[PDB]
């Protein structure tokens, strides 16, 4: 089967021998957009276009874009290790149509791709597809001009109960461009638990979603209300894991080749065996938003993107601890990192040294408290009364052990214990109040 550089180089052989101008993946930190956190999609460095405030000497591109979902609109950092299929960094496959063409060719070219003999070759039985309800036209055109059967066409309406709030309606983030989607899903079989989009178990890792569609429609408001985008428009983003895992005829994002090697060399520093404790999974999905981060500029601190850095490594290196780590390991992952990326992280390879520093020195720091903290919490969950962790102590963690809120949940959250963020947030709020009074004017 193919490696994820064959998939990632097919992809864009594809749309560029359909007229798409290949364009590099953008950073993953913007220089001129205050609204977003990291780049999440695909569509981010074309913003500007959908909204028609730029125009490119192209109508039409394509991107193998690296996003981070760890916060802003998209976070799936919670989902790390308890999914098949979510990472934080992870790099989508995308095509773009610039007022150029829409619906029907956009669904053909998608089909064509995962579909046809000449190229991805799916089995079509395995697909469904879902369409935001009203969407009429995108429901005929899987009917009528692709020929899926009716059964495995799914309308889906505003399903996290609010107007516009919907899994087949994209948003870039509380403002900017949005449109209906349709999606396109992969039946990983019945030795999967889990159900189709829509039924009771669709959260499940059996169907999966491959590739979303987006017909880029408005630009959405601080008040919530929706102005038109002057040309209607096509955004596309395809996960090259979720994609890898179908064609290399496996069911977990992390059993694709990429992350097999990965996840080798993080047994290796860790000194960890069982490959199939879910630490390495963590772990190898760290390093890759740890690293990339870095790379495009992003340094620890206590504020903003800084510390969404610092979260994140803290996790990583708490995930080492618990896998038996004796040293200084996460640096480590960026040379075997930089093995399995190719093409695509030659803006990390570029910078190996001052990433792995960066990174060693966050740990080092860190491991001044960490084995500590644990101790800690260990001792007040030996003897806590009910199934949640105090905020004071979650607070205190915070500020002595230097341990974030949600690094204490997930090392809970192991242990079925919950935390009391109301109590953290409470804790929080006297101190900036002693803060505050201390201070004065
Ligand atoms: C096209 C659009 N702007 C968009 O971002 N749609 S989307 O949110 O659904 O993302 C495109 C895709 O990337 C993949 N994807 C999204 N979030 C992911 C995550 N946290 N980890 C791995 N893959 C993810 C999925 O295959 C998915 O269909």
């Amino acid at each position: 089967s193919k490696s994820t550089a064959e998939i990632r180089q097919a992809f864009l052989d594809f749309f560029h021998s359909k007229g798409h101008q290949v364009v590099a993946s953008s950073s993953l930190v913007p220089h001129n957009d205050p609204t977003l956190l990291f780049t999440n999609a695909g569509m981010n460095q074309f913003k500007d276009v959908f909204l028609g405030l730029d125009k490119r000497n192209y109508s039409r591109a394509t991107t193998s874009q690296r996003c981070v979902r760890a916060g802003g609109k998209h976070n799936d950092l919670e989902n790390v290790g308890y999914t098949a299929r979510h990472h934080t960094f992870f790099e989508m496959l995308g095509n773009f149509s610039f007022g150029d063409y829409f619906k029907l060719d956009a669904i053909l070219f998608a089909w064509l791709l995962l579909t046809s003999e000449k190229w991805f070759a799916l089995p079509k039985e395995r697909l469904w597809v879902t369409v935001y309800e009203s969407d009429d036209e995108a429901y005929e055109i899987w009917e009528k001009e692709v020929g899926i059967p009716r059964e495995r066409i799914i309308r889906i309406g505003d399903n996290k109960g609010a107007p516009y709030a919907s899994d087949n309606f994209w948003q870039m983030g509380d403002t900017g461009p949005c449109g209906p989607c349709t999606e396109i899903f992969y039946d990983h079989g019945d030795h999967i638990w889990g159900g189709p989009p829509g039924s009771p178990e669709e959260d499940g890792d059996r169907y999966i979603e491959i590739w979303n569609i987006v017909f880029m429609q408005f630009n959405r408001q601080a008040d919530g209300t929706m102005e038109p985008l002057p040309k209607p428009s096509v955004d596309t983003g395809m996960g090259l894991e979720r994609i890898a895992a179908v064609l290399q005829h496996v069911n977990s994002n992390y059993d694709i080749d990429l992350f097999r090697t990965l996840i080798q060399a993080v047994a290796k520093v860790t000194g960890a065996t069982d490959l199939s404790n879910k630490s390495l999974r963590v772990i190898a999905d760290h390093i890759r938003s740890c690293a990339f981060l870095i790379a495009d500029g992003v340094m620890p601190s206590n504020e903003n993107r800084g510390y969404v850095l610092r979260r994140i490594i803290r996790r990583a290196v708490r995930h080492g601890n618990m896998l038996g780590a004796k040293e200084t390991f996460f640096y480590k992952l960026v040379g075997p990192l930089i093995d399995v990326m190719g093409s695509a992280g030659e803006d990390l390879k570029r910078q190996q040294a001052q990433v792995e520093q960066v990174l060693k020195t966050e740990e080092e720091q860190f491991a001044r408290t960490l084995e500590r903290g644990l101790a800690l919490l260990d001792e007040e969950l030996a003897k806590l009364s009910g199934d949640t962790l105090d905020g004071e102590t979650a607070f205190r963690l915070y500020d002595t052990y230097g341990f974030p809120v949600d690094l204490t949940a997930d090392v809970c959250r192991e242990r079925n214990i919950k935390v009391d963020e109301a109590g953290f947030e409470a804790a929080m709020e006297e101190q900036r109040r002693r803060a505050r009074e201390a201070s004065g004017f």
